[PDB]
């Protein structure tokens, strides 16, 4: 019954992506922002410039107020808001119901985006990171509690407005090629991973694997880039810059800011190289990789100017809080989050990325000695 959740997801480049809920009796209908990253249930409750609706609990007979507020900081954007209950479903997705939190928001800065059509945020990870404390259950943990469905989810994000799958409660194998490839959740809080080698164009950046975890590396469907700690995003840049001397950038391209463009058709790809991640796999010594291309980390933007060219911005910035293995990464790739058995699955997705010469790719098994002290503690 996984085919009725097929291309529930839509969204915009760069500003995430989102499935159809209702909460409420009667049903009140809203887009919601699905976030690997964190692990709060929130939605607009009060008037907004950029909501085009909001959550009326007013009008719902199945509310119950909790008499207790909430914040949530992010790393770019937070709001403020109200805790309760109330009956929720997923119209293109499994067929139940449930009772879950739910953080009304009345007061926000740099969260909603102009004109996204999202207008709340469905947090699933675990309780460790949930606001205001670790005893607000999370929606997943809810849904898995009331109802038959298993504890596991999968997504499907399809690159550039965008769209993708998120199947609820298991694997559709209609939606990827090849082998699926699982590394452990190595504590639950975020969605934590251990990164064991990094390649570019096929060289090592021959670091100490733990400064790929410095301080941990997560996966994050909430955030755009690739994010990269301070030493590890210098390597990286400096390896990009000089595999694509050829041509020359302004330094603020480098820094996410600037965009860049060409004639409409004539992008130079295979000047730009491609990043291998290697990750932890399931048995001993065993590690597997997977290949990212230019066209997932140049994410293109539309051109402000009279002229249409093909225009992009550099999406690989400096962390401070670890590796983020954001949006641009998972494009392309069917990721599994098996919850129910602490691990994350990769596969070649069926939308996956086309370059001419070169392809994304989920390669194993390799051999990697000591793979337990790249973790950062
Ligand atoms: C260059 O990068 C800046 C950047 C870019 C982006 C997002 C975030 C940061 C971002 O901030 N996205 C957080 C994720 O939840 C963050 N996940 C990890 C995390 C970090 C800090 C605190 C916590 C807590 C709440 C658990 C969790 C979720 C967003 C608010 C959701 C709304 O934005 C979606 C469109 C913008 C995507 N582009």
């Amino acid at each position: 019954s996984f085919v009725e959740m097929v291309d529930n997801l839509r969204g915009k480049s760069g500003q995430g992506y989102y499935v159809e809920m209702t909460v409420g009796s009667p049903p009140q209908t809203l887009n919601i922002l699905v976030d690997t990253g964190s692990s709060n249930f929130a939605v607009g409750a009060a008037p907004h410039p950029f909501l085009h609706r909001y959550y009326q609990r007013q009008l719902s007979s199945t509310y119950r107020d909790l008499r207790k507020g909430v914040y949530v900081p992010y790393t770019q954007g937070k709001w403020e808001g109200e805790l309760g209950t109330d009956l929720v479903s997923i119209p293109h997705g499994p067929n139940v119901t449930v009772r879950a939190n739910i953080a009304a928001i009345t007061e926000s800065d740099k969260f909603f985006i102009n004109g996204s059509n999202w207008e709340g945020i469905l947090g699933l990870a675990y309780a460790e990171i949930a606001r205001p404390d670790d005893s607000l259950e999370p929606f997943f943990d809810s849904l898995v509690k009331q109802t038959h469905v298993p504890n596991l989810f999968s997504l499907q994000l399809c690159g550039a407005s965008v769209g993708g799958s998120m199947i609820i409660g298991g694997i559709d194998h209609s939606l990827y090629t090849g082998s699926l490839w699982y590394t452990p959740i190595r504590r639950e809080w975020y969605y934590e991973v251990i990164i064991v080698r990094v390649e570019i164009n096929g060289q090592d950046l021959k670091m100490d694997c733990k400064e790929y975890n410095y301080d941990k590396s997560i996966v994050d469907s909430g955030t755009t880039n690739l994010r990269l700690p301070k030493k590890v995003f210098e390597a990286a840049v400096k390896s990009i810059k000089a595999a694509s001397s050829t041509e020359k950038f302004p330094d603020g391209f480098w820094l996410g800011e600037q965009l860049v463009c060409w004639q409409a058709g004539t992008t130079p790809w295979n000047i730009f190289p491609v990043i291998s991640l290697y990750l932890m796999g399931e048995v001993t010594n065993q590690s597997f990789r997977i290949t990212i291309l230019p066209q997932q980390y140049l994410r293109p933007v539309e051109d402000v100017a009279t002229s249409q060219d093909d225009c992009y911005k550099f999406a690989i910035s400096q962390s401070s809080t670890g590796t983020v293995m954001g949006a641009v990464i998972m494009e392309g790739f069917y990721v599994v989050f098996d919850r129910a058995r602490k691990r994350i699955g990769f596969a070649v997705s069926a939308c996956h990325v086309h370059d001419e010469f070169r392809t994304a790719a989920v390669e194993g098994p390799f051999v990697t000695l000591d793979m337990e002290d790249c973790g950062y503690n």
